[PDB]
């Protein structure tokens, strides 16, 4: 469906400004590229992060069509492109890579050692994004078929699904029967994390959050236990495990305090994944500051096969994110709502 | 036999060890008695003795020596698996044997060993630095065959420790990968040898000492650069700016840990093997590459120990030893303290 | 404790088992004595009893029962790490404890056991189908807390055996995988449940009996196929002709293996878990997809058994029991022959 | 199940939250109850309104000092209760071996401070959880087939007023007059108690006319609106002779002032209501001769069994509003805004 | 003593009985649990085994043996009229106890028994061919004193049936 010549989009146009709707030219797919008609485009707290970057630290980028969480159908194929038919429902894999280094050749393109130098950026974070009537994707490599899954349900999974899934997959061998996984932060990512831990592992899930509401929600989504986050959370958790320390801690908050709890509750030979972002917050990995053999990493999005697996969980009804639907023209309005945390789960814009 | 034996002991806090006379122990049921063939020293024996009285609970007196090698002297009851006169190495980090971690083969990460007050020989249990010692269980004995006991003693630590640190991420270290070893002291020295024997990875060494760097090349580092402010850059120049798959910090200083974070590749790995009270890696967004994982590993597994012995017997590992007598325990520790030992000190009674 | 006990025993080749009187055994040093709380019986008991005299060296008489649970009755000398009256299940496949294989977890694959004549209880050593049982080492007992010993018993084999077979290729069984289970009889039943619990793969059940199929659906199979010459194409129909990531053949018959070679995916896996003397996969070019690997797993590891226990304690494994009495031992073995027992038979003194 | 929901106070100045904790195990001498009702009370608000400054060694804390449940498992050696038995939890635990306790006045134990014997839900695990530990058998009183929901408030709002009255019951012969200040809440169970255990005249005093009218229906022989006109009003009703006993459940300086002006010679003032700072002023000519004042504390075990007996004989009725355990923190909010009719009770 | 017990059941249509080893029943309120002393076989228990899937209206499994004699092992709650160890024969054609026909002793002609699903021991209820047995009520036990159980068993049908026919 390329028909248009002109298309609607939401762009970040000026540093520190709010995003604005625009009428820009309808792109045309070059050789090797695919042009999608967008069916859903996701908001994310990551989006405010980049728009909150100061003018001092700004080099290049603008204008920028936002939206890294992209779903659509195939509109027009570029030269030489096969492996998709016009109409095929695809999700846009976010973390673009060179395709040619060792990492990309193992599926792990989110860890491409070349994207940096070659200035390969993801859609809606340096490349034209999903929040528009149409979109370009650089390679068929970056399309995952979703069949008849509702695009509104798919969009949030390209991040809120993939991100935690990758975090969990890094250590899924250690999450055998009898293991214990602590999920800190039952917001967007932690919500879907629990659902995941339930599908792919036999581990026992203990949830940690601030809000009382978030605790009972956690139990409903498959957490076997829930404690309140603070100075007391460490003890609270240990109490439950019979003082055994937890196999894996997935910290989807990523605050200093939450990292600190993670360290206090992680098992010997365990693992801590710092998934959420609070600038400056870090784990302190040194002797007698963390159990022996306890590994810590800040992982980053996910691999292609992982996103493929995410969709399978979705299609099998195993994942479910609370989704609230908006309109291209309400784009700015939606981002405003995001800033005030007046959205449960995930805002999704539908051209 | 004899009902008395010479032993080196840490007897009072903040004091130097001393040659003492104590009774020759007798092997309970399950236990094994060894005649010690070789008993190693390392700076780890120094780190413990430098704990202040303020933090002293219930340790002393303590026969020193975690690096244990010997020959089977007398089987306790029911023990089989070794005939008397068998050469065995004493596996260090003892565990319950019954927890999940122990049943996976990773005894060094036993979840109950702390609770049950199970401590390793020379760090809480009678050490190897004596004429005889008891091993609680035949589970903690590795046959070494005709391997030289003096050779084998360093390997129980200086061999096993780095082998573990490496094994943790050995799938990552395929051809085309770069591994950086910081601290070509005792551990680093054997680290390099292992890296060469078990992987095709490129090895870049980092150290303070010119001479250490030269010897790093000899044992098989492709390149060597000086530790310091500019070591990060130095490494990147060598790697065309690509950054290293794995970094094995055997120094463990804040400086080194810092260097390691500046040179680790995305999705790579840092392994903080050296102890410096208070030095830590800061793992957070934009303070380290995505996917780079950090860990402080602890000694090694029993299977690991067996593999180290195998490398040694095939002639693939090699550390310079300095041989002392029981009565030189104190002497040797002092030499160790001034760092006038190249490689590893080994007591032979 | 009395000087007598009964035991079900195979006393002569070709014979039937008999309830017999024999000395109650006493624990030596390192041994544990158990009051048997349950003693499961499986088809492989019938397998060994069917071996002819022609091929026979030694072994008689034999207390039957390789699936055993009990309570600690008396501790041998020097045996700590277990209270009297503790409920414990007995790790089946004993090994040396000192070989590389054992030092890793994988005792079931011990390289020495055959040479030192270390046989499993019920298969060359005093079994569980008796009032009292000797276990050689502590490391062969797994705590079961308050799990029902009658539930526990089939888990030591009908649980352990599939769990291991699946564990071997569990990383292949992510979302979107298909796992095929041929045989829903006893082992196969618990396999489905395991797959549901430790993976997210789709489960396709295959059997000869339609009532077993409908119960395979109950425990979590996403599809049922009838075993036969029609089974292969039907499985392909289910998978849109993509093939199955792994095929777990718990039947082990030539027709089942043949079925498996057809439906298995490229880079897939076949686990031949059931025994039919002679049945064998034909792994060679164009007779099986490229990268499809085949294995005959043997039983399982201590760590796995611990995990199998955790599942049951958490409610995720439910095998149907039919209990008999110690006197009824031979009766049950007759009932087992005529496929005449629902699920797993357990004897209970 | 090896864990259970529990309504806990986790950090000073915050709201309570339903968290998951280990289902405790009854030691030798302890009893495990499956809780069947847990009362909330304004006393619960008082404790969580204490500033961190005045806080040392409390948290976390399962709340709920008004407990009733069923015996779930008997600890070692504990004899004299059966599984399934319905019991109310005695609040103010004591040493059991000092004079005060040996007399049966556990609420007045002289060692309990020094032993850190704190009551359930005010320093020890409370009743607002699926299950409960009670330290010894002497702290359970059977309730038979009494509705636990009706029971629960009786462990505090029944016991507390009963003790207050019990202390001076000899003086409440026919012809005596008892004034009750503060009808809602404790004073509602007070009036009922007065009518059952005595034949005194009962004079209700409140601010809310609605509570006053329903105090009549429960056995108040007269009503008066609290204020600076309260004294005069009450004198008017006794012909100036004053009241034998004033039971002030409000506990304000205002109410205590009214009281001191209306009590009879050789009478008594029981200050049951807690208003920090509020105090009677007992000195010559600032109060009638022979008028005694006291701040009473909860009640005795015997007294509790008596309060149970009254309720089982249908002599005590208090309006309960049911909440769920999940609604623990929610209910605490409602109490905070005085929008609870009578006494709230959580049912796991 | 004995939480397990031996029994003989018809287990499914077409085939022949088997020696199943099922659980030892317990006497509910008003029931009596007997140690079986003798269990009779009859050409009755083979006419019921030759019923073709369709007609058969009992339900399996089915401990056989409607000719049953025993000793009082354990009394159920509030069951007076018998002591432990009393030698007793089992009255077969159980009835409601409440209808006119039952009120006259003729339980064998109970007009409710069919409708209320009351069925004779070993002919719809657990029978006598076992180590133990339950009798639903004390009214279905007839004392046999010192009569040889082996001799008594057949009477509960081989005697009673013609006796009634003749009476
Ligand atoms: N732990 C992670 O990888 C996260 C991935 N995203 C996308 C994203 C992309 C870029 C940034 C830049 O700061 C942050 C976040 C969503 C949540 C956290
Ligand atoms: N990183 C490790 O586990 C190392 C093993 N050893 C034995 C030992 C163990 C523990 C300590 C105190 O930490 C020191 C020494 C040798 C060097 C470091
Ligand atoms: N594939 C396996 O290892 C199985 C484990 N068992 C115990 C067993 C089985 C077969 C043998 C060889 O007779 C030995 C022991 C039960 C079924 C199959
Ligand atoms: N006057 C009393 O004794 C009261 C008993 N309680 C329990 C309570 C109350 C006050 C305290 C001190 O904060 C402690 C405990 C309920 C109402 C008033
Ligand atoms: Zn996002
Ligand atoms: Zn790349
Ligand atoms: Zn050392
Ligand atoms: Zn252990
Ligand atoms: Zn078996
Ligand atoms: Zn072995
Ligand atoms: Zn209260
Ligand atoms: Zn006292
Ligand atoms: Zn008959
Ligand atoms: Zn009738």
């Amino acid at each position: 469906v390329p028909r248009g010549s002109h298309m609607k989009a939401v762009q970040y146009t000026e540093i520190g400004s709010e995003p604005v709707v625009v009428d820009i030219p309808t792109p045309t797919p070059g050789p090797g590229e695919i042009l999608l008609k967008v069916t859903a485009a996701g908001l994310c707290h990551s989006d405010i992060f980049v728009m909150d970057m100061p003018a001092a630290q700004y080099a290049y980028g603008l204008p920028l069509t936002l939206g890294h969480e992209g779903v659509g159908t195939v509109a027009e194929l570029g030269e030489g492109v096969t492996g998709f038919g016009v109409g095929d429902a695809v999700a846009v894999y976010g973390p673009w890579g060179c395709g040619a280094c060792h990492a990309c050749a193992r599926g792990r393109e989110n860890y491409c050692t070349r994207a940096a130098d070659l200035g390969i950026t993801p859609p809606g974070l340096g490349s034209p994004g999903s929040m528009a009537e149409y979109m370009i994707v650089d390679s068929a490599r970056h399309l995952v078929p979703i069949g008849d899954l509702d695009p509104v349900a798919a969009a949030p999974l390209t991040d809120a699904g993939l991100t935690p899934y990758h975090a969990i997959s890094r250590v899924l061998p250690l999450l055998g029967p009898g293991s214990t996984a602590v999920v800190i932060g039952v917001g967007g990512l932690g919500h879907v994390g629990i659902q995941i831990l339930r599908a792919v592992s036999a581990a026992r899930v203990i949830a940690v959050d601030l809000d009382d509401d978030r605790l009972a929600l956690a139990r409903e989504v498959g957490a076997d236990a829930a404690v309140k986050s603070g100075a007391g959370a460490a003890d609270a958790i240990r109490e439950l495990t019979g003082g055994q320390g937890a196999t894996a801690v997935f910290d989807f908050v990523g605050a200093q305090s939450t990292i600190d709890t993670a360290q206090q509750v992680v098992a010997v030979d365990g693992h801590i994944s710092v998934v959420g972002i609070h600038a400056g917050a870090h784990a302190k990995v040194g002797f007698f500051m963390i159990p022996f053999g306890a590994s810590v990493v800040t992982p980053y999005w996910g691999t292609r096969s992982e996103l493929m697996e995410v969709v399978a969980l979705a299609r099998a009804g195993r994942l479910d994110i609370h989704t609230e639907t908006f309109t291209l023209d309400e784009g700015p309005a939606a981002y405003r709502r995001l800033r005030e945390g007046s959205i449960r789960g995930r805002g999704v814009v539908v051209p």
